[PDB]
């Protein structure tokens, strides 16, 4: 049919192969089969709960696989049943509305792509056909459908799910007597349970009475019926509704109580529990309710109703209902079999984690992973990209799984495993890694930008277990920041957080005091600053009762990075007034005995800085000050050999050389002295502004460049020693051309005066105590890296190169988990327990007052 | 403003529809990337004769257009038809080396050359490479060339500022003299038109005005070049600093307005002590 | 983009249940529920006198 | 069925067995809540409360 198929028939058709119609020559079987009844009910009030109540219900049929049997005509529901399986189509989260209708009651005909003709729905009460449900089917209809529901519901699957029986559920809402006609059609003939609602004529005198009193309430909900049919039919609506109250198990209600989700799924999942439950041939098998129980989210029926103490599971045989609670995102059955026993490791066998990447991961994921292990590469994402690629060509089990879930981005269902893990805090800083990894991946912003979340889920994570960590021992969390993993990715957590730039982690009070621990050494704190700088001028102050080192004292003082550091810059010091010393009074023709003392000091300078070209991975060229420190030794080396010539004019040029090298050697002090004096808050304006200089300078000597070629050119291989070096030297006819001539002055400046002042304000635009936080970590780590040994020194080092805290991080977690939940009782503080707890307690009042009116009448 | 009271609420009925209009892209852009791309060029049949995209822009909804959907597809947009996470220098290595693009070395998601060198980050990159390597041209032909008649590199440099003159007046079409106050933009046709005067000049056999038409290039190398300074300015402060930068830019053409008012009336207090004549001496 | 609107539409009403988080509602659906209470106390008395 | 809750009640009463310095009478067998016990008198010794 074009306005979709189209099927004729009289009401006794065949043998059950119209069903074999409808998955041999067309579409899929069913894991569910919902049906609507609403009769042909031209008014329909559609709220907007309305609107969620079949919403939701076409996203469980496509969520599920199921055929929706509905009036196939254009009317109210039965149309708005098929808007929504248009828009479910278009949104694409397929789904089958299968229309029944008459035959008989149809406007037009066509028999033979034939074509429908919606032309306008006027006063004739002849049916109009419904343009977007699937298939199409054609009070005559009542038993085509109600016979093949009834073929249906006895239709054995092998698959067998809900013990076979294709699960069956009748959708009712509003009045007519055809949906109270087959609601007993539906529980009478063979048992489909029965969903009803909060809203309409019929659905509401069922909805009432969960006698003449069922005559009562009928005239509540529906008045303007009972004077239009016959006393003779009165008689058998109230005969009807006593075959619905017969089997009270098949019948859910969707009280308008329910002001929210979940409350579709709820009914159906709960309507089918009962519907195998009370079959009573299933009672004795728990394992089919599990099942049941899990396809759906029903968390509270499985915890009440499976785990309880009656029924008697022990937990080994928990293992292929384990792996479907993770595969289909189960992240509360996950939960509620580890809280009634599964022994997690045990379970996580090499073959079900290669069962987990093969056929369970992604391939929208594992793309992600190649645009972000070829593209962003890290030493994590190269273990991790690896490790998947074992699993995929088919030793830390739970924190392969956890790695799944986290790549995935499935947010509940890893912090489930996450809670299990050994080392915990660094799988959080582990995950916080991997997920900023796939948040640089801009293939797909929507992914990008939850796992940017779930990075700062767990660096949050991170964060709160060590401070749980660190506040309860400090010696304890101290080592498990530096823990070296065992290969999670081979690295610490300490390391795993500055990689990651995860700044939150870095900024606590637990790592920066590791820090000052780190870089005060063996020496402690509280001592004073004066009190360790007055031990570098006098030895024998160190062995008195003067520092407080919480011989052996020597060697630990002297090994400190604070005294390391403040030695290396008395000592650059002492360079420099030997370098001025040697470059003033000194330097007559020949390398003198204090020259060759400089000789070696730059070399020494320069061993230690060629072993800062290891630790490199050209890191050390992208710094911008320290490219400079090389240039000023390479400046250097190229001085001396110019010393070497014994040509006047070329030892002269070896003192320029050298005396211009003076300056860069001053420079780098003028900049040690500028990054630790402004170490603090300062840091982050400078270096930011220092960078911001870099470029205002570099757009002045482009200026000053082209103010060379208008000066030379106004004037009269010679021209490169004159477009550069003059226009700085000018620093240190009028045709009408003063016109433009100021307005060129007017133009450079405000090109260069406003990048200067970008320059000064450039910092402020674009969290500053973390952001600070986390580069006094990264500087300071350099050094305490930095060979903490005396530069003169350095070279007597350099030729003569040439699991109980998991247990107490473990129980550091479970009171950090408890002081989650129980700090989730301003979320319980509202009134949703406390609201009918005591309407319990009014309800013990109409259950005692069951007992008066029992015997006064 | 003929009543506050009502374009006081037809501006917060704005901000209701602006954010309406955020939740419903956020809405959209969150399902499928791909068609929400296509939602805002949509050309509307008339709604006004706009896009999404346009009416956004006019109306200056900047929390539509702030918001992760727009930014994304005009980054799209400015990539092109190559992709996004290659790196910068990758792309930018492909701009000297032409067989690196036939490589394994850029995702673009032969036709594989047309797509590079269409995207507008590569033309924005190869318009500046080329830019650098005209103002080389500019200060090769100045210092060591111009003899006396246009040598055959000069000649290249005025047919290389006549493709910057018509690639110009082409942005005078889209223009509706919005073009004119945009403050450095009018700085380019008054560097190419000072370059056309400086041509003149030169083909006029005259060593006074010979000279003088040397004279009008070399000051026109400046403004060649702050232009070029305008460029790496603006494209190193994309970013939070544009708020910044060009706002302060306007500032300083107000401070140094007032400083040349200060510096007339200076000339006014120099001559007036001291002994058409006084236009030549009282500005200069 | 109309079936967007739809899912968006419903986004808004399913997050004013923090407005619905108060007693409009709450106040006398359990008032109704002892007023069931006082329906049945109808009873009570009908018989005593 | 070890709920949070259950988790909680037996943690409080490992801490306040030695918050007092008790005994704790149990079945010694590996099963359930007398191997939780266990292992929260294993975690408060790893503790050190
Ligand atoms: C040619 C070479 C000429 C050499 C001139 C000698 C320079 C004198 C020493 C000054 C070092 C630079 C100071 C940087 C700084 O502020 O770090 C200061 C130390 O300042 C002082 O020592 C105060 C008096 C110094 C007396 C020196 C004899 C670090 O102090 P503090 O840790 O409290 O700073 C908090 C945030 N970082
Ligand atoms: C007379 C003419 C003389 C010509 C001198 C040559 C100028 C050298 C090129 C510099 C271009 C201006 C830089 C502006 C900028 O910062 O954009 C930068 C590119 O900077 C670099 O390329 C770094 C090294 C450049 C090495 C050049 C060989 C854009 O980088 P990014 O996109 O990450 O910035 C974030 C916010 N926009
Ligand atoms: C006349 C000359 C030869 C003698 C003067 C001695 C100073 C040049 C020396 C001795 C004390 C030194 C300082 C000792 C303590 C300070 C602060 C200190 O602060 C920190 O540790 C940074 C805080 C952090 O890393 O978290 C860093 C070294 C510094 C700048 C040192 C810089 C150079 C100083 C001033
Ligand atoms: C010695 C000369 C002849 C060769 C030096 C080459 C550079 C002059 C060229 C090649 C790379 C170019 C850059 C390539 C990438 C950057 C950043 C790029 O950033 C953006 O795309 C802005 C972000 C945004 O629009 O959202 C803008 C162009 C820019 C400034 C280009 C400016 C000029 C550059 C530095
Ligand atoms: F001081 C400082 F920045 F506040 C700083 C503060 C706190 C901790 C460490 C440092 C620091 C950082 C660096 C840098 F980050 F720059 F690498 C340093 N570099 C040097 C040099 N000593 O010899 C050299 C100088 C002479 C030429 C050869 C190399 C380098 N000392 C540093 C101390
Ligand atoms: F770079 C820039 F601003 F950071 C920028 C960054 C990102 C995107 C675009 C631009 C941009 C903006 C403009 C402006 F907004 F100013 F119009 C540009 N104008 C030019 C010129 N090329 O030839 C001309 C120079 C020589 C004289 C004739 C005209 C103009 N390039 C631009 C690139
Ligand atoms: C921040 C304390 C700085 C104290 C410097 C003391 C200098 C001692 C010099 C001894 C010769
Ligand atoms: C050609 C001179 C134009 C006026 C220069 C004033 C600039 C002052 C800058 C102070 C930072
Ligand atoms: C922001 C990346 C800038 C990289 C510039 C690479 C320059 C390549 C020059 C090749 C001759
Ligand atoms: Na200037
Ligand atoms: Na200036």
């Amino acid at each position: 049919i074009q306005f979709g198929k189209y099927i004729r028939l009289s009401c006794d058709t065949d043998s059950e192969t119209l069903y074999d119609l409808m998955t041999q020559h067309w579409h899929l079987k069913t894991p569910n089969l919902v049906i609507s009844v609403t009769g042909g009910a031209k008014n329909f009030a559609l709220k907007p709960r309305m609107r969620k109540i079949f919403s939701r219900l076409i996203y469980i049929a496509q969520s599920k696989g199921a055929w929706i049997f509905t009036g196939g005509t254009h009317y109210g529901l039965m149309k708005y049943i098929g808007e929504v399986v248009r828009d479910n189509t278009i949104s694409r989260s397929n789904v089958v509305a299968i229309g029944i209708a008459a035959w008989g009651m149809i406007s037009n005909r066509e028999t033979l792509l034939a074509r429908y003709i919606m032309d306008d729905l006027k006063r004739d009460p002849l049916y109009c056909l419904d343009n977007n449900h699937t298939h199409l089917l054609l009070t005559t209809e009542a038993k085509v459908r109600t016979q093949l529901e009834k073929y249906i519901s006895e239709r054995v699957i092998p698959e067998s799910n809900y013990g076979g029986k294709i699960p069956i559920v009748c959708f009712a809402q509003g009045g007519g007597k055809e949906t109270l006609k087959s609601i007993n059609v539906a529980i009478k003939s063979k048992i489909p349970c029965v969903v009803v609602e909060g809203s309409g004529r019929i659905a509401d005198v069922i909805a009432s009475l969960v006698s003449s009193c069922v005559k009562e309430s009928l005239l509540r909900f529906l008045p303007r019926t009972i004077s239009r049919l016959s006393e003779e039919e009165t008689e058998s609506w109230i005969k009807w509704i006593k075959e619905v109250l017969e089997s009270p198990h098949l019948l859910t209600v969707i009280k308008i109580e329910e002001a929210g989700d979940e409350i579709v799924s709820n009914a159906i999942s709960f309507a089918l529990y009962k519907a195998f439950s009370t079959n009573e041939h299933d009672r004795d098998n728990w394992n089919g309710q599990l099942k049941l129980l899990l396809e759906w989210n029903q968390l509270d029926l499985a915890s009440d109703e499976i785990f309880t103490n009656d029924r008697n599971w022990e937990s080994a045989d928990l293992q292929d209902v384990m792996f479907t609670a993770l595969v289909k995102d189960r992240p509360k059955f996950v939960r509620l079999f580890l809280e009634n026993g599964l022994n997690l490791r045990k379970f996580l066998t090499t073959e079900v984690l290669r069962e987990l990447y093969t056929n369970n991961f992604s391939s929208l994921v594992f793309k992600n992973l190649q645009i972000a292990k070829n593209s962003y590469n890290d030493a994590l994402l190269t273990f991790v990209w690896k490790m998947v690629e074992d699993f995929r060509r088919g030793r830390h089990p739970l924190q392969a799984l956890f790695i799944w879930s986290v790549l995935q981005n499935k947010k509940e269902l890893s912090k489930v495993i996450w809670e299990q893990t050994r080392g915990c805090t660094l799988a959080a800083l582990g995950a916080s890694k991997l997920l900023k990894s796939m948040a640089k991946v801009k293939n797909d912003i929507n992914a990008a930008g939850e796992s940017e979340e779930l990075a700062n889920e767990y660096e949050t994570r991170a964060v709160e277990l060590f401070t749980e960590c660190y506040s309860n021992d400090e010696d304890l969390a101290e080592q498990l920041l530096t823990y070296s993993c065992e290969a999670w990715g081979g690295s610490n957590c300490l390391e795993l957080a500055v990689e990651a730039r995860d700044q939150q982690f870095i900024a606590q009070p637990g790592v920066q005091n590791f820090l000052s621990k780190q870089w005060y050494g063996e020496i402690s704190r509280d001592t004073k600053n004066w009190k360790i700088i007055m031990c570098l001028f006098f030895f024998p102050l160190i062995g008195c009762g003067f520092i407080s080192f919480r011989f052996l004292y020597y060697v630990s003082f002297f090994t400190s990075p604070f005294v390391v550091f403040s030695w290396n810059v008395i000592f650059y010091i002492a360079f420099l007034l030997l370098f001025a010393y040697v470059l003033l009074m000194d330097f007559q023709k020949e390398p003198t005995a204090l020259e060759i003392i400089l000789y070696v000091l730059v070399f020494v300078l320069l061993c230690d800085e060629v072993r800062q070209w290891y630790m490199n991975g050209s890191k050390y060229f992208s710094d911008l000050w320290n490219v400079m420190d090389t240039l000023a030794i390479f400046y250097f080396i190229a001085g001396i050999v110019f010393r070497l010539h014994s040509d006047e004019s070329s030892w002269y040029s070896g003192r320029v050389i050298f005396c211009l090298d003076y300056i860069v050697f001053t420079l780098r002090l003028i900049h040690i002295f500028t990054v630790s004096r402004n170490l603090g808050p300062k840091i982050i304006m400078l270096q930011r502004m220092m960078i911001d200089v870099f470029f205002f300078l570099f757009l002045f000597a482009v200026w000053m460049v082209a103010f060379g070629v208008a000066r030379q050119g106004i004037l009269r291989e010679w021209i490169f020693r004159s477009v550069i070096y003059e226009p700085y030297l000018a620093m240190f006819f009028p045709e009408w051309i003063t016109i433009p001539l100021v307005c060129i002055y007017m133009l450079s400046t405000n090109i260069l005066l406003v990048n200067l002042l970008v320059a000064m304000f450039g910092y402020t635009v674009g969290n500053n105590d973390q952001v600070w936080k986390f580069q006094r970590f990264f500087l300071v780590q350099e050094y305490c890296s930095r060979l903490t040994i005396p530069f003169p020194f350095v070279i007597f080092a350099y030729i003569f190169m040439v699991n109980e805290i998991l247990a107490w991080e473990a129980v550091m977690k479970e009171n950090y988990l408890v002081k989650i939940n129980t700090k989730a009782n301003d979320s319980s503080e509202e009134m949703v327990h406390r609201f009918r707890q005591l309407d319990a307690k009014l309800s013990d009042l109409k259950g005692l007052l069951k007992e008066i009116s029992s015997k006064i009448k």
